[PDB]
C-alpha cells in the first residue's frame, strides 16, 4: 500500500460484483493504491479505482 508505488499482474480474470471492486483481466498491469486488507487490494484498472480480491494478483 505506498500508494502508486508498485505495479501488481492481474493473475486471473475479475468481474466487478459490488460498487467498490473493478474489473480486471489476466495479464493486467495494476497499480497498487491499498493493500492494508488481506483479502482485498485496493487498485487502479487503466486509472478505474476499486477493490480486486489480493489473492488474483501479484507483485512483479
Amino acid at each position: 500500500d505506498e500508494t502508486g508505488k508498485f505495479l501488481v499482474l492481474a493473475l486471473y480474470d475479475y468481474q466487478e460484483k459490488s460498487p467498490r471492486e473493478v474489473t480486471m483481466k489476466k495479464g493486467d498491469i495494476l497499480t497498487l493504491l491499498n493493500s492494508t486488507n488481506k483479502d482485498w487490494w485496493k487498485v487502479e484498472v487503466n486509472g478505474r479505482q476499486g477493490f480486486v480480491p489480493a489473492a488474483y494478483v501479484k507483485f512483479l
